[PDB]
DNA sequence: AAACTTGATTAGGGTG
DNA sequence: CACCGGAGCGGATCTCGCAGTCGACCACCCTAATCAAGTTT
């Protein structure tokens, strides 16, 4: 606590985030937190939307995840096509995308930028973002962002280093909800992606078995092949086609197949 | 799976240590010095490197039924089961598995110089190369089964519903009273699973004598 | 299970990984029973998050590589110059690409430059220059960039930006590339991430410990205050806890019982 | 999905292992893929194995060693000659279904009828000096941590084929890497997926 | 303040204080001023446990006891946990072969299920261990310096005195004012309704009986869902189970996760349809 | 004739 | 805009030690050093 709390005084000056996020990273009070943010005159799946937007005439690519919240962007020379093309290579060099959002721009709506998504396989959609869940996101993230570089920037030499210390507090050290911050969220979901998938590739097999019954205990013959419709412990299910009527068959009594 | 059965037997004075899967009726066999206990123990650590077994079979032999062979067991997290071997479930596979088992030692042992190469060589006949139904080998049944037992298929089970329901059996045809309300085990085409309370029973009950209870809604 | 998995690795000396992996503990208490276990720490460190780079010349290009060393999830970018500023911004940029816990590195002049050390500990990450030495670490770092120059010059014909071709050997390596089950380096990479994470939230959300001090009566003349070591079992007016000096549990009147919050001097 | 995995090949130039275990193809069909790819044939850095004997405390080692899953074998070994190195081949090719080898130049393996044993059960065995950083440093670590495990685990045992035994379960089966693979879980996979193409393959031979 | 607080934190350091004084003067939020002695090593060390503790009203039948020592006179005490109905008898000596007969006889007065005694060794010895185990009865502890667990027996050690010092001069034996002091609070005290301990006793041991609880089988179950509202939004029915009873707007039921009886107002019951 | 186990009678540790 | 939740502080509830240095001699139960009594290779 008290040895964590001086240093996260120390840090946010530094980093910046809510008071909850240091609440939630080192565990001290968030009410001496949330002192430090008002004593802190600084403060004072795979779905996304890109955004241009302007920074001191530095031009920004802005990718923002629309479920977790988490966010790429970097420095941008020019709003062309090509320069987006690199860029959007890059971020899916070091994002797995299903989907976009966004606006009817030139760098979007140019041809080889969507053929470049088929090449990729993203589903490209443009159009007049329309949605206040997404453009509240969108808003918000603006505004904080440039209030954020307007926090950090004169600490820093490089711009770029800045820019990426702006996407490390709201990325990394900013959470939300449980203490859970974009990436947080983010990583989760690509986990659960896979384990989905790998989930149903158990579910394709479908196995089938010979198996065989007892009367006083004296050994009936091997029976089926017939489907393993649901394993138990010890045992399994399988439909007689005899009786059309399942039968609870020790995996001892069983052959599979 | 991995419910194995063990028999010594003696082939040309030759202690053979038969391993017998209860299921896939996967073996192992190795030439052994003596039934000794301490033997034993020495054959089942290195047979539970060459597989994962999680329980057991055997008679009540001297070895198996030893203390330390016991603790091993335990050590190992492997259930030992002792008895006076009755079943013909399992019993039919290990007669004719200790008969086949011989019958190809007297035909391989001939080929080979070394009764461990020859016994070997039977093993690899008849876990390997030995075939059936599709052409699937024993130990391609023994694979197979080890491979569907992951873990990653428990974890898609329980991102399911389960439903709850009544259920009653029937006497003569006659309709038992309801029971539960229990899991749906699994959701069969004209039934279910459940499993019986009062028995410790896994159960079907046709979908007349269930009667299926709504979720919270 | 954190007892009972310290009885597995006695028994059995797994890795921190297994163990972990095996009994569902968090991983740190994994670690810890290694670490607390004298015979794996006698013959054999480094946690999840651990990164090593080089630089690499390509066709006089400068690019800077990352090779995380356990998922083996590497990243790399083209470099204009070996220095330490520009090297700053390539790890800010990084840093905010990856949670690194630590690096390791050689001696060369970035690395080594004063206000790059300065800035890992702005960013207070592990970092070690030196001879990189372990044979785990260069046989990947080594294949890694022998690989990387291979792919490289397989897909940079196949663009016009070199910089997007290898965002393409990038693709390959860390998404496409698999192995085992599937199992690319940046999925393993998310996983470990995953469950760390979730060691963290495991551990903070669920144990509230106590620790106290405690005393005992001998002819009812209590004791010392001993120890103090942890609340084990709760109750009301008294617990359980363990002697240290017998390793053995005890029931202790409250009374008797000096409380502690948890963290002691940690 | 062969078709789409040859177009993302030519593309993306993966490993037939990513495009079999990306697509489900099976893996000769991948590896049909890679070798026909003049990109991935240009450009160059199962069931196959490598031995060495060693020595652990006076007692020799055979030690077989799975080149790509990382999964071993151990037995105790009364001596490096030949006819014992048979035997324990014949037991070995028994408890695996082993594609080929790689080995040294050594006494047992390079002798005639071990050779013909090899021919014979039918392995492909390569005898020469061993060049590969591939499989030699995990080849060198599985004899470091090997003999070490050995020294962690034979005072516990009464016999040393036990604590052997130990060492081949802590890391066959207990250990774990990755998502939590061990070695034979690699393994185990990558028969099992053989299985399936395997009822296919009689046709395609 | 919250720059005031490494130097407060000195001046507890140096002059170790309460997080009160130390809250208000550095004029502070109090809580961390708290987590200060939290931290302290110095101050953390040398409070005392304020610790309330509890005794067992416990079970029906489950008892309590102490040897006694009135005028150099070992007086063994029968003494019950929950309705605290007693008995005792002068003894010779504390020993547990002697003790176990007494036992022998308290219990054949009875069905005591259960005890808490303390580390006599009378108590504690083997065969005494075992012969309630040879009954399958729960001894239970009382423990180091804690007559306070042993707590009635000690109490009612202090009542009996008192009457025993009334009542021996009018006997020939101590152990027949025994037997009236024994009578007398075992019966002849009598309170709130005007009702002895014999009174819950034995009215209980007629509220024990075993075949009526049996009989109860009949009666109807039901299954429900209890769930749990997070930010207002309850979960699923948590799981379904029987509604142990039923109350006016609530019921008794039990949460396997924590394998213990519990109550759901009923908004938050899902009452579950019988079988038909 | 050394060692090997078991029963008997007084000295210390937890509880009234 | 109404309803539920995390963080905060005044008030309310429960247990206990300050009484000089504390032991001296009992009774019961459990454990242990030491001496005496047999055989056995």
């Amino acid at each position: 606590w008290i040895e964590n709390i001086p240093l996260a005084e120390e840090e946010h000056n530094k980093w910046h985030q809510d008071a909850v996020s240091l609440h939630l990273e080192f565990g001290i009070p968030r009410t001496a937190a949330e002192d430090i943010v008002q004593q802190c005159d600084v403060c004072q799946i795979d779905h996304w939307q890109v955004d241009y937007t302007h920074y001191e005439d530095k031009i920004i690519l802005v990718w923002v995840e629309t479920n977790s919240g988490l966010i790429y962007a970097e420095r941008v020379k020019g709003e062309t096509g090509q320069e987006f093309r690199v860029q959007t290579m890059k971020w899916y060099a070091m994002f797995a995308p299903k989907s976009l959002q966004s606006d009817n721009g030139p760098a979007f709506v140019a041809e080889s930028t969507q053929l470049l998504m088929k090449y990729l396989g993203i589903e490209h959609t443009t159009g007049i973002p329309w949605n206040p869940q997404s453009q509240a996101l969108v808003e918000r993230t603006h505004q904080t962002l440039k209030n954020t570089l307007e926090k950090l920037i004169p600490m820093f030499n490089a711009f770029e280093s800045a820019l990426a210390g702006t996407l490390i507090t709201l990325n990394i050290k900013r959470k939300g909800g449980l203490g859970t911050s974009p990436m947080d969220i983010f990583i989760f979901n690509k986990e659960q992606q896979r384990i989905q998938q790998q989930s149903k590739s158990k579910q394709e097999k479908i196995r089938f078995c010979y198996y065989r019954t007892r009367k006083r205990g004296h050994p009936g013959e091997w029976q089926g092949p017939t489907q393993v419709l649901w394993g138990g412990d010890g045992a399994i299910v399988v439909k007689d086609r005899g009786t059309d009527r399942y039968l609870v068959i020790a995996n001892k009594d069983v052959k599979f197949i």
